């Protein structure tokens, strides 16, 4: 079957794990362990980083038969082409392209806070930027069932993940945006997703490595 | 015409500027001025950031009639689709997807150094990581004229830009990689490219905004 390599955290791999499940993919994972500090040992990964035939070794990586891919969004796009989960029209394509890039920014923003040694001090100000971020997703989605428009697409998995992560971070952040709350429930209600969420494979936390200041365990 | 909006620096907009040129796109630009330190005033942008109908306001932005796009890779992909500069096969699409994301990472690493107050002290270690990055690119391209294969695609624009930046940063960095040196010289050689580089519109440097420790003017 296919192999997905990543750390044994949620990190940025949740959309891939969820899409492998939604597509009924035949896969197994390598969940690399990282030692405790000070070292935060990575040998488990580093012993084999350059022995996998990856063009640009990284985590996550996906091996599918002959094919070897890195870069979470490239993996996501490969799986979407594979299972016909791309935007179909130019309009859907541009909406998807924008969402894909926008989620990664909002993800980088959260990461930058969560790896800041001055976390608690920076938090209040980070929390203040949430309503603005959420408002932009809320308005973009509007009354659409999915981000692209009519059909679930791979960007719905990206959006689910980052919305959920912000929701975990600040539990009241969706209260003013019922459509986003509805979107999370609609996503979570997709048959294979609901079954996966209750399964032994599910990893909702920790989101970050032991290194982080938040969701590090 | 289309309108491209971005700061009055190269930043991450280079590939876009270059693709508009290559596609003989009819466009006008809005190059937003940023104040000097210690304030680095952003009022020229900030005055109309929320007045342009962008779903997720940002720089760069591209307006093409009713269509409004943000996210530099979504801009690139819109233009790519419009001019048939995407991968044509599954193999080409995967190569282009990985390159796209890989450039952004190599770009984010350069920014991470170049905005660090400890830039000078951090430089030794950064320089040490350079050969590894260049080797990956070199090996990936291999004998192909272009990153996706036999034909130019939009990812040649992204790769050209980051390789050039690295090269500007560390001049001797491509000495070992004739293929990289050759790819730069090949890209710069494209008619529309050669012309643009000599035009009134070209802005090679500064690479970064005034807030940076390097290529900030
Ligand atoms: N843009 C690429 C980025 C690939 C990349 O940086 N990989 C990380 C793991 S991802 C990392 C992480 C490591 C542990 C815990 C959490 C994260 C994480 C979470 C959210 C978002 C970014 C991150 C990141 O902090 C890694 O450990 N790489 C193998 C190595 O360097 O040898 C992508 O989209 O795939
Ligand atoms: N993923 C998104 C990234 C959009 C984004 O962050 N935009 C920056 C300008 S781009 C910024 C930058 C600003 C000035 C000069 C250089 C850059 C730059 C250069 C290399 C790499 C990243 C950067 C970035 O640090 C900006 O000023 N935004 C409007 C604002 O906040 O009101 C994209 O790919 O398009």
């Amino acid at each position: 079957p296919m192999i997905l390599g990543y750390w044994n955290v949620r990190g940025l791999s949740h959309p891939i794990r969820l899409l492998l499940e939604y597509t009924d993919s035949s896969y197994e994972e390598k969940r690399y362990a990282m030692g405790d500090a000070p070292d935060y040992d990575r040998s488990q990964w580093l012993n084999e980083k350059f022995k996998l035939g990856l063009d640009f070794p990284n985590l996550p990586y996906l091996i599918d038969g002959s094919r070897k891919i890195t870069q979470s969004n490239a993996i996501m796009r490969y799986l979407a082409r594979k299972h016909h989960l791309c935007g179909e029209t130019e309009e859907e394509r541009i909406r998807a392209d924008i969402v894909e890039n926008q989620v990664m920014d909002n993800r980088m923003q959260l990461i930058m806070l969560c790896y800041n040694p001055d976390f608690e001090k920076q938090k209040p100000e980070f929390l203040k930027t949430i309503p603005e971020k959420m408002k932009l997703y809320s308005e973009f989605l509007g009354k659409r069932p999915w981000f692209a428009g009519d059909k679930v697409t791979y960007v719905d998995f990206l959006a689910y993940d980052i919305l959920d992560q912000y929701h975990i971070f600040e539990p009241k952040c969706l209260d003013a945006f019922p459509n986003l709350k509805d979107f999370l429930a609609r996503f979570e209600g997709l048959k294979k997703i609901s079954a996966y969420m209750k399964s032994s494979r599910y990893l909702s936390t920790p989101i970050f490595s032991k290194l982080a200041q938040w969701s590090n365990k």
